[PDB]
């Protein structure tokens, strides 16, 4: 269909991997939003969520469910999200938009990471769409630095300052062959606070929208 | 002698690693602070230094002696800090007192680290001083959880906050036998700003304050 019905087809496809009694893991951006609408479905049927940012917060509260802090939380059946890409190997970058941070936390917090998204964003490897890192201020240089040493182009996002006060790198021109000993590398770099690199951690289950349906990947 | 003279001795034992015409790099604690009062006295035969801390900035300032941000250098030969603990093998503990995010990245852009510490900090295996971990407050809980299942005992700091915003988790009860992979593991976990482990990146030369003298360990 149209690349946005490609991604209402997997926000709904989702929906049936929440599981009534529990508590859900929410994504944030375009994709993330036709799953909530989706959820909103079976509100009353689930306890509440954890949500990834105030954009979903704002919208989950709106539904009719409600959403708990990550620290009222002890673990978390599912987490579903988008993703800027995925290979084969479920291994994704993420970040490009919003809450590179809050997202990596609460997928590490679940125990089954669920990722919607439309045919364009599976990659054979991953790197075309800029790598975003985010860095502590006082080390955007010395950060800057070393991800040129690990071959890429970092390339500064002026004016923009995350929640948690920091600024963004978005590396250019990698070519990441092997994403789990990238992850392991820039997060070895002091002043690096998330790379969104989910490689030790990445998706358990991909909904993916093809115009001939959307194709289930697992394991 | 008294372990305040043995703070002293090793403070100026380092200043013959100081060259001229360069800039310098340095830590905070009591210590280190006998080190900026030595390097008072090269005030002239070097450009300045690059700070780990409000305190020592404002000492160094106090000297003479220019202040250069971070962002300001594009390397740097030395950096000269003390230690809660440094092993056989010139990893150390840091990041008890202050400063454990910029301390780390400062050292990470020094070329040689320099570690001035009184015999007291010598340790066989890491462990006993409590490893404090920086972690994005959201994930406190997050983080904790992951803490107790690499072995530790983690103790939130409460009322503290550092000058990034985060919290200190300190990790008790670990056995650290293979600092390298416990750094890399904790690096690891999303939340995670700074781990006080210098294992990837240990010191290179350290003066050691013994009652018989100042040893110097080297490679």
């Amino acid at each position: 269909m149209t690349q946005d019905e490609l991604k209402k087809a997997v926000g709904w496809a989702a929906l049936q991997y929440v599981q009534p009694g529990t508590i859900v893991g929410v994504g944030t951006g375009s994709t993330a939003a036709h799953f909530i609408d989706a959820l909103g479905t079976m509100k009353g049927q689930i306890e509440g969520a954890v949500s990834s940012s105030d954009a979903s917060t704002e919208k989950l509260k709106s539904l009719g469910i409600h959403v708990f802090d990550l620290n009222e939380v002890d673990s978390l059946g599912i987490y579903v999200d988008g993703a800027d890409e995925i290979n084969g190997h479920m291994q994704m970058i993420k970040g490009g938009g919003a809450a590179l941070t809050r997202e990596k936390i609460i997928a590490s917090v679940a125990e089954k990471f669920i990722c919607i998204a439309d045919a364009s964003k599976q990659v054979d490897i991953l790197g075309k769409f800029p790598l975003p890192v985010e860095v502590i201020p006082m080390a955007r240089s010395a950060v800057a630095r070393q991800l040129v040493k690990l071959g890429g182009r970092p390339e500064y996002r002026q004016g923009v300052v995350t929640d948690n006060g920091n600024v963004i790198l978005d590396v250019h021109g990698m070519e990441i062959l092997d994403p789990i000993a990238m992850e392991n590398a820039i997060n070895a770099i002091p002043g690096v606070v998330t790379v969104g690199l989910f490689a030790n951690r990445g998706a358990d289950v991909a909904l993916i929208g093809t115009p001939d349906g959307v194709k289930t990947i697992v394991k």
